[PDB]
């Protein structure tokens, strides 16, 4: 995780970060649609 973060991402959020990164580095946009309060 990026060392600029204060509080650690939980495991399901780190996989969500990786998805968001891979969206960016491949030039495609996305909808992050996981359930409220996640």
């Amino acid at each position: 995780q990026p060392k600029l973060l204060n509080c650690q991402l939980k495991e399901y959020q780190l996989k969500g970060l990786n998805w968001l990164v891979n969206l960016y580095e491949q030039g495609i946009n996305g909808i992050l649609a996981d359930e409220m309060g996640l």
